[PDB]
């Protein structure tokens, strides 16, 4: 079985446009290194980004931020003017780490955490478990402001975060987490499949017609037209033969999902996780911040202690109601 | 309805031995003021207590100590060599809350405060809520080193701390805290009276015999011999006629509670708090921290949203203990 | 483990056939016989059929009517709402008059369409986990005759008065007779001890009962109800009243001959019925049983099974309670 | 909103006696006559008393054979386990016999026993509304019944041979009865659209569906076992099968006097029973309903007290969950 974190603390573990720059090279490295050195439980370091790097994001900000309130969905044109007005999420200014995540705690509480550059499904996956998300702290070159060849400070404030501030799509991101703990490699790839046509580069419902909430979708300009028109051929969110479709990671997919809600998605995803063959189940506890492997008996009589009490809420809440 | 904090950070709002003494006057007033400037979020300060005091605090850890395997409570005869392991609890060296606090955190999500001196039952309960429990950084004086007018550090570390590390416990405590949130006067005060015959001096059941697990009792030499003899008249926990009781503050009680478990005294009350006549039920979300107001009907969608997947849980996991 | 009923036509093993002077009438060897004649038609009846009709005699329906007066005056006043509710419904319909007395077959009929609950001639007495036992099916064993004429003010035991002037007007209401049938579900297969203890509830409840009305006091006690001198009593500020706790009320120990200082006082049926529900779970059983009112068959799980079970329950009924939610705006 | 029974004596409303040249024997007085006597017996049907039983004639009872022979030489095969389980028990019991048509009565006294379903003779046809609604009560509206001998391999609609070498032997599974009972409450006081919708997964579950029997597939659809040339047919791997997903197979249009291309696949009728729960709570309804075995009559809550009717459920169970968890240490 998979190795997978228990602990908060325990995740402590030429083509490309820009090659060719020493500086901008440097400062990748710059950033990287930054990540590194980061262990959590301290506030994420600040950077004085540079102007050939503000005008990037600009050129990004106001090429995507005509395209919101048309394409993207609800959830995040909701969000945006706090954003905005709380973040410093401004074509002038790039957005500070430390910031963003001690914001989106306060609202689902799931916290950023600086990555080097990228990783692996298992490990990604696994820090959702946690409600924690690996964000970019650097930025695409500015030759192509318009292209990334993965994922920038843009792609993860312009597209990721405003949908982690969502309350009913962070327990289920988590709950893809916590099915990919300790999950064998081929159901991780199928997840991760999974987590593109969804948070990626999913669609969802608002009435009659259809949104763009996927985080790939929102930070490209291209494809958030792309999406919205009648050239893909549209399919219903169903894990089942989701996780088996293939797709090309250069360019735009035919194919992208439509979710009911993500209050719904996520009980297709339970699902999927209730199909993830695992020798046991897990509960994250967010008192201890720990991860708690259900196996033993006594396990559960906590467990169950904890239902007792919340739905004894919701009763008496409910009884007073009338 | 009596006003109660929403948010963890809302928390922010001669007879006497040493009453002569101008040094342990301004060092008591020195601890104090380091409660006032105290602020959620930083860590707790450390302080170099003196001589005169950690001679003090051994000479209570030695009568004590000895006491506690035979009068003390199993959850804390448990736990002790843990804490006697890690926060220092040893009688050369008094033990800084900001270790302790730090400690209690990964056991059940108790942190502690340092509190200037004493606070309303509403207030002090109101911390419960958030599993935050108001400790005394200073100390008793020299003078009479087998007697507290009030709590003193070893009445809550080596009274109350040992309690507060019990997962049983703390949803218990926390229940009177959800419970008191805007509760009116006659509950609040009721309350409180509970708190005393459970948290400060009752007795629980450990198979046959009666143990003692009242923090006012482990930090009492005399009344931990003496709650365990055959002197006082025991009655049962029950909530309806205990708050109804009235009890002496500078002496010893005849009545003692006994309680089956934390997590039946739990029950019990719940059901006082569901005596509890509110306008309306609160849920506490660790994840934003924040404390949930269920007035609304959306506000129960949420509620049932999180029930229903740690069920789902609690399912997938009993389905695989066959 | 001892051996209870999964079926109910297996209840007839109760009324198999095979396996004192203090009593008034005991020296009469017409009412003696008489007795024994009543008996008899218990240890023939079979579930399925009819209970059998009787002509009482006058001698015995002038005791029903001293029984029927002295008492119902005493209703309206002492007696709980849901008795003073069905009444006048027994009385238009099973014939409750004083001037006659009701036949079971009618009774029972009756009760089944007001609960479910049906009933069943018994000879004389039975076990506490035979009584209960039938309560698992909604079925009351009933008794057919009648106290002596010479003390129509007191019987040694349960008699035609007692069950009808007292048990079946509770067994009528919708929230006792599931209250009723939960013991009856408890008792299954239950040790001794909890046995004893269960019977020991069923007195202080369905026996000697009180209940709350508002903010007043109402007798719903089938012994109460029965009893003209006692249905006075229970009312007074005589009696030390306590609080229905199922936990200290098995302890408590009391009198056969004569009255109870202690009568706990229950919020309602429908609160007492859950006081059972867990009160099972806390009894020592290899196992849990289940009514299936569908095949009047009850059915035995593994603890284990039985816990796999409830987790699915719950796990249903919440999504549904998710789903209300979301219409309800 | 659609009036619903609330009682099973209600159902009497469905027949009530006031309110095609393809058919074969369309031309035959006698046949024809004949199936105006069954339905008139159906007219006159009341709910309480027993089925009337007939007297088949051989032009009839060499057509049940004929299909008794046919059919029974797949069932091993093709047929479902639930199925080829009480075979036996309705040849052993009820009569099933290639040489003699079963009694209604038996059957419907036979089914009571292993569910609780009961049979009903319905005049010919009914309403989805109507049909879905006896399903609430565990009533099965059948045809007492017969095609004409003159095509004995079809039957433009259900006739005795299709109800009972069809429908009946799954209705004597006890999942599949709650399963059935299920849509019943849906349906009450459910609108057009959504009867239409239940009736339509109907069709594809317990008229012509297909089950999971570990890796294979066998037949449970009613329209597919009293149907020869289907039944082998849905087995083969000329038709595409698809997974039993109650929000896409409502939608589905299918043809009545033809083979479907399309037979959704189920689990287990346990499984499906579910996803009828919750769909019942996605069915607009200004209202929620709740069917009571132990005094055979539905109850109609108001969505609010449904609200809070579930959340006391939950609350209780769980508790229950939790002390279950207690003792088994
Ligand atoms: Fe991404
Ligand atoms: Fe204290
Ligand atoms: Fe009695
Ligand atoms: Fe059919």
């Amino acid at each position: 079985v998979p190795w997978f974190p228990r602990t908060i603390q325990e995740l402590d573990r030429a083509d490309h446009p820009g090659f060719k720059d020493p500086v901008y090279r440097a400062r990748r490295k710059q950033f990287a290194d930054i990540a590194y050195n980061y262990r959590h439980g301290q506030p994420i370091p600040r950077v004085e980004y540079m102007e050939e790097e503000k005008k990037t994001w600009g050129t990004v900000f106001k090429t995507l931020k005509s395209l919101y309130k048309t394409h993207a969905c609800y959830e995040y044109n909701h969000i945006f003017p706090l954003l905005e007005k709380y973040c410093g999420f401004h074509e002038d200014n790039i957005p500070q780490l430390e910031d963003v995540s001690q914001f989106l705690q306060t609202c689902t509480g799931f916290r950023l955490r600086p990555v080097a550059g990228l990783l692996s499904s298992r490990d990604f996956l696994g820090g959702l478990a946690f409600r924690v998300f690996h964000c970019t702290q650097y930025i695409r070159h500015g030759s192509k402001p318009m292209y990334t060849p993965e994922p920038d400070i843009c792609h993860e404030l312009l597209g990721h975060v405003p949908l982690f501030s969502d309350r009913s799509f962070a327990q289920f991101s988590q709950e893809i987490g916590l099915a990919s703990l300790g999950a064998p490699d081929e159901y991780i790839e199928k997840l991760a499949t999974i987590y593109w046509f969804t948070v990626e580069f999913g669609l969802c419902k608002q009435g009659d017609s259809i949104k763009a909430y996927g985080a790939g979708l929102l930070s490209s300009f291209g494809e958030l037209q792309y999406c919205l028109s009648e050239k893909p051929k549209l399919l219903p969110l169903e894990l089942e033969k989701t996780a088996i479709q293939n797709y090309t990671v250069t360019e735009f997919q035919p194919l992208y999902y439509v979710a009911e809600s993500f209050n719904d998605a996520k009980e297709k995803v339970r699902n999927f996780a209730a199909t993830i063959p695992r020798p046991f189940s897990v509960r994250y506890d967010p008192y201890t911040q720990r991860i708690e492997v259900l196996d033993n008996t006594q396990q559960l009589k906590i467990l169950a202690d904890s239902i007792n009490s919340e739905i004894g809420i919701l009763c008496s809440a409910l009884q007073k109601i009338k």
